[PDB]
This record gives structure tokens, C-alpha cells and sequence, in this order.
């Protein structure tokens, strides 16, 4: 029993960090087989990244210009190419400690794992949400670009985001390993709009039913709903509308602990309306949305 | 910035982990040098555990009776020993993963990452606190003994917790890697009473001026309090008194905001008093305190 914001462990993952350095700028970067995969942002200083044209910063730079330490190793670059935001180092030795790992990119509600970097080196580890906005709420400082976001299916390392920016607002915005931009943002310092963001529904019901898993059963009421009649309350409070296949997820903690779906709606829209009177859940003064349907069930069964 | 329940990473813990089985129990190992730690409830049936004589329980135990596996690679014991409610094994090799390493008695209020573990395999990492009562409020279930809490402080880990037992309210106790519980608790099942717990002053404070960092500034207020006043509505919440000790540590925090500590107590007491008017500091809508004034610094300046 009990339910905590668990990040995958990271172990995997700091063996791939490594430090990049192009002229006077630093970063991380991830060291998978022959490759190292960094920011874009790299090759630029300062007066750059107000407007920066990549293509042309990429020409004055050589392979020899971009500096790769593992820790205490030197990794001699052999080739530089630009894939959208991320730069793509072929270094002349396979990292031995690469994981069986994946390239993915995730769905908006979905979560992952960071692992916060600075100069190569790892400084922690935390979960979160891909924002329905596309956004993280993360903790990145000066340095921590390069970072990545990740999931693990056993022994696989799913690589889904590696960090860029922090927007004027505080949030951060970064890519997949293919350096496509989550969202609308782009690797320039210009103010950006972030869209109007939303709470994920069915992480929200996931997190009922882990409280409800744990004992927090207070909120549990005699009453039931519609999809329709939830989706008008979730409008009117910025929940992202429940479908269906939000209630096919939710189908093996609706299983275990014998309540509907429908009938975890009605807590929610109580919730919603009533707010929490001044009680928690799991710890919680608010309605988490950073667990999904899948995360409840692997920690609530202990998956390694 | 951003501020998240950072863990740290936990790479240099998921070498040590084996796993360890007695007869018919299975739990987790901690592997450093040639010694394997564990719960000493590792040897007990389900019967043994209602009131076990455990010295009289490992005399019916040879080394050859525990099996301890390194993933794969199954460890020869040489040698066991009971100190306090641990076990020691000495496997005829040492580790070769042993990070540099301490073995550390943590305070109450202070925090820590735990590696949940399962059959000695890593499931996630999470940040907690020792609670002032000695129990901590973590995420464990059947197979997570012998999981370890721990700092990290540049190449040294400090082991200080190891996880043995969930009370009948949920909540859990453990002790430090010589065995000595943290609390009142021993390692029977029986109902055990935790001591009445008390909110981290000091690091509720210190997570207050983690939020005047980031942004988060609307709690702030036009007054002042002293040590004598704060702590008379300490008291009255169940507060953990303040002292000139609790003032001296947060003078880092105090110094780089330009807010003394007084100030920032009294818009403590003014949120004590009236409540967040639900409204949300670094995402939470509750007083957080699991975060010490040194998590702050290290997080706000990224050290690795
Ligand atoms: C200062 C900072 C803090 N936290 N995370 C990242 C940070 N760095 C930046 O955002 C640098 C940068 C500026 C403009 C565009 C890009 Cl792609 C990158
Ligand atoms: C079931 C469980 C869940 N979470 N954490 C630990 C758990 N196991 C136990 O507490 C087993 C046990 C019983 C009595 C005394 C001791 Cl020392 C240990």
C-alpha cells in the first residue's frame, strides 16, 4: 500500500549521458551505439538563438569542433549530420553500456520519466505528463538541455523527449529523439504560445481508483452518470472529454475494485463541483492527472 | 525553473541489488563488497512472523540455505550474521558495481530517494521523508523488503534506510543498514503504535522560498513574526517547534531571496491560519514538507 509519483529507475539512462560542447556552448548528450544525440541549439552562442539559421551555423562547424565527454573518455567524432532539432554526432566507438532501447514518441497524457542533466552529469530523476498543450512542467535550469525523457518495458528503454526550451511562462518544451518539437515551439528565442491547456480526464480516474486501491474512499458517492453528462461538467472545468477508449483503459482498475467507470465519473464530477473540502487523496490537496490507467496498475501490482 | 520531488539517480543502487531467499520467502538484497544485507525476516514462515524468535530461528539456517542471485549470477555464501534485525551474508565475491559508500542514520525530517524493489529487480525511484514519528509514507507491497533508501553526495551513496514492514495503517518502518529500526518498531506482526507525527517546519519553509524562486509569490505578506509567536501556531497544527537551528539553515535560502526567515514564518502563519483560499504553490494545494532547505539549494542551482 501507498502511492507515490514514481520515476522508472534510471540506471539504464545515466550510463547513455554524456557532455557536448560546440565552441562555448554546453550540453547533454545521449550516447546510444555509435551516436550521440544532442540539441540542435548547441552550435549557437547567445546572439544566435535570437534568429538562428542552423543550416548556416552547421557549415562553420567541423567534427572536430564538437567536444564529447563520457565522464572521463574523449569520444573522437567522425560525422555530424542535422535530423529537424537534434544533432546526430557518429562517434568511432559503440557506448558499451547502451540498453536495449526504442525511439518513441508519445501521446499527449502520457507519462515518462526525466532525468536531469547537467554537463553530462545526472543530477536526478522525477515523473511527469506530457501536457495535453504539449508542454512539460518540469525543473530545468541552465545546462539541463540534452536532457531526456524515457519509459522502460523490462530491459527496453523508450526514449520519448529530449529537452530544448524553457518558454517565457516557466514551462518547458523539447523533442522526440528524432528532434521533432513536441507542439508548436521552435528552437528560437522568441515568445511562443503554448495552447490552452487542459487536465487529463482519465489520469484523474486512474488516481481515484489508486486512492480507492489504498483506502482514500471518502469520495466515493451513491450516484452515477452518462459520458455525456460528465463531458458537460468536464467543459466547463477544462478536463479533457471522455471517450470511450478512455473507458476501455480504464477497464482492469474498474474490474478490480468493482466500480464502474460511470460510477468513478460521478466521484469526479462531485469533485468538480464540490471541491475537496478541505481533504486529501493519496497526500493530494488537488486532483492529480500524472498517473495514467497503466502506471496505477504497475504500481498497484508491483511490475519491475 | 520548475520545481519537482526530485529522486536522485538511481544507477549506482540498482548494482547492489540481489535478491535473497530463505526456505520459502523471497525478499531484496543489498550486494556491497563481498556482503549481502537484508531483512533478518527473510528466514520466517507466515507462522514465525506472529511473535519469531529469530536467533532460535537462523540456528535451523546454514549459508548453503540462502540463495542469493545477482540477476543471473547466483552468489556463493561463506558466511551469516544476525546484527540488530539485519542479516549479512559474505558471498565469496565482492560486488563489482560497489559505488563508493557510506552507511548513514538519517534524522527525522530528513529525505531520502528509495529504490523499490521486487525479487531484486528495480521498480521505481521516489523521493520521501523520514516522517518525525520514524515511519515514512512510501509505496511498497509484498516482495518490496530489503528496498533501500539513500543520498548521493557526488560518488558517495549513503545507504540509510532499508524497508522491512508496512504497520496496519499503511504506513512504514524500516531501519538503518546496521539493523536499528528508526522508531519504536520491531519486527513482529503486531500492532504497532507509530507516535503522533508533526508537519517539517523547517522544510516547509524551505519549500516556501523554492516557490519565491520559481514565481510562486502571492503568499507573501506585509508582516513579521518572532520564533515565540510562529511557534505558539506551530503548536496549534501540529507544527514542528522552530528553532535558531532550523533559522540558521535557511539563512542560504534567506539570503538569496532577500527575505528573512521571520517574514517568510509569518506568511507561514498567515497560510496556517487561513488556508491556501484554494489556490496552488509549485503545483500543490497543501503545505509540502519533504523538501529540506538543502534539497532547495541543490535544485534551484543544479548540482550534479
Ligand atoms: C534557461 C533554461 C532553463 N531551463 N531549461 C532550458 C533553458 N535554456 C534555454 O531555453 C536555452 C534556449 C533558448 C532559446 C531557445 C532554445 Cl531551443 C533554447
Ligand atoms: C505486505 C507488505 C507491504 N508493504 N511493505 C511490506 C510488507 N510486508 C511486511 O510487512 C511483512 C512483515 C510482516 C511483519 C513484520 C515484518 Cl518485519 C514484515
Amino acid at each position: 500500500s501507498g502511492f507515490r509519483k514514481m520515476a522508472f529507475p534510471s540506471g539504464k539512462v545515466e550510463g547513455c549521458m554524456v557532455q557536448v560542447t560546440c565552441g562555448t556552448t554546453t550540453l547533454n548528450g545521449l550516447w546510444l551505439d555509435d551516436v550521440v544525440y544532442c540539441p540542435r541549439h548547441v552550435i549557437c552562442t547567445s546572439e544566435d538563438m535570437l534568429n538562428p539559421n542552423y543550416e548556416d551555423l552547421l557549415i562553420r562547424k567541423s567534427n572536430h569542433n564538437f567536444l564529447v565527454q563520457a565522464g572521463n573518455v574523449q569520444l573522437r567524432v567522425i560525422g555530424h549530420s542535422m535530423q529537424n532539432c537534434v544533432l546526430k554526432l557518429k562517434v568511432d566507438t559503440a557506448n558499451p553500456k547502451t540498453p536495449k532501447y526504442k525511439f518513441v514518441r508519445i501521446q499527449p497524457g502520457q507519462t515518462f520519466s526525466v532525468l536531469a542533466c547537467y554537463n553530462g552529469s545526472p543530477s536526478g530523476v522525477y515523473q511527469c505528463a506530457m501536457r495535453p498543450n504539449f508542454t512539460i512542467k518540469g525543473s530545468f535550469l541552465n545546462g539541463s538541455c540534452g536532457s531526456v525523457g524515457f519509459n522502460i518495458d523490462y530491459d527496453c528503454v523508450s526514449f520519448c523527449y529530449m529537452h530544448h526550451m524553457e518558454l517565457p511562462t516557466g514551462v518547458h518544451a523539447g523533442t522526440d529523439l528524432e528532434g521533432n518539437f513536441y507542439g508548436p515551439f521552435v528552437d528560437r528565442q522568441t515568445a511562443q504560445a503554448a495552447g490552452t491547456d487542459t487536465t487529463i480526464t482519465v489520469n484523474v480516474l486512474a488516481w481515484l481508483y489508486a486512492a480507492v486501491i489504498n483506502g482514500d474512499r471518502w469520495f466515493l458517492n451513491r450516484f452515477t452518470t452518462t459520458l455525456n453528462d460528465f463531458n458537460l461538467v468536464a467543459m466547463k472545468y477544462n478536463y479533457e472529454p471522455l471517450t470511450q477508449d478512455h473507458v476501455d483503459i480504464l477497464g482492469p482498475l474498474s474490474a478490480q475494485t468493482g466500480i464502474a467507470v460511470l460510477d468513478m465519473c460521478a466521484s469526479l464530477k462531485e469533485l468538480l463541483q464540490n471541491g475537496m473540502n478541505g481533504r486529501t487523496i493519496l497526500g493530494s490537496a488537488l486532483l492529480e492527472d500524472e498517473f495514467t490507467p497503466f502506471d496505477v496498475v504497475r504500481q498497484c501490482s508491483g511490475v519491475t
